[PDB]
RNA sequence: CUAAGAAAUUCACGGCGGGCUUGAUGUCCGCGUCUACCUGGUUCACUGCCGUGUAGGCAG
């Protein structure tokens, strides 16, 4: 995509910039549902690889009618005193790519004994068995924190900045703006 | 290079029999505990779906 917009987040005291940067990222979700299409990426530049956090920037690529449709929109309403804005701007020239896939982990293993015994009919034991609990994944990827609305839980996504590539190809989009194929522009 | 250098304690055994500890008793007057703070600190790692799959993803 050849637009991006950055929004920083305003520092604090009253909220720390993990529930700020995740209020955001829901916001967001709730604003790429309402809009819909596989065309909308973001990335995070202020990435930290060492302690696995996200920093205090997005960048949300697409085209310019759609950034500017995005800001005059309520979805940001009621959050604008907690973020400076940036300007729809070109990505500048050159640079290297990346992908933001969500990797979720089978850390819970009450999940696949359900599974298995939902779909099997087997017992407890057998899948207690079949399951150890070593089979529960740690992750060192930085998280967020979401929360449901029809059926409530709140719950952490994982994002993953993936290698640096020098062309990207084609791909969509998920409603979460994460990568399925598409490329962010690593700047 | 050490008041260095060295060393086999050990065999066996009947402690028990008996007994009244008692009477008596006033704890007690008195007391200012106060002042002021965001339990959230991503830490609620969930729920279901596609997939034979535990391999891999998805949806909120």
């Amino acid at each position: 995509m050849d637009h991006y917009l950055d929004i920083r987040l305003r520092p604090d005291p009253e909220f720390p910039p993990a529930q700020l940067m995740s209020v955001l990222f829901g916001k967001l979700h709730q604003a790429l549902v309402a809009q819909g299409g596989d065309r909308i990426g973001v990335s995070f530049p202020d990435l930290d690889e060492s302690r696995s956090r996200l920093g205090e920037r997005l960048r949300i690529h697409a085209s310019a009618d759609d950034l500017r449709a995005l800001l005059a929109r309520p979805w940001l309403e009621g959050l604008r005193d907690h973020l400076q804005f940036g300007e729809p701007a070109v990505v500048p020239h050159p640079t290297p790519y990346r992908q933001v896939s969500r990797v979720q982990a089978k850390s819970n293993p009450e999940r696949l004994r359900r599974r298995l015994m939902r779909r099997h009919d087997l017992s407890e034991e057998e899948a207690r068995k079949r399951i150890p609990d070593t089979v529960a994944r740690t992750l060192d990827l930085p998280f967020v924190t979401l929360r449901s609305q029809s059926t409530g839980q709140h719950f952490r996504l994982f994002i993953r900045h993936g290698p640096l590539q020098a062309t990207a190809e084609e791909g969509g989009f998920t409603c979460y703006g994460l990568s399925k194929g598409g490329f962010v522009p690593w700047f």
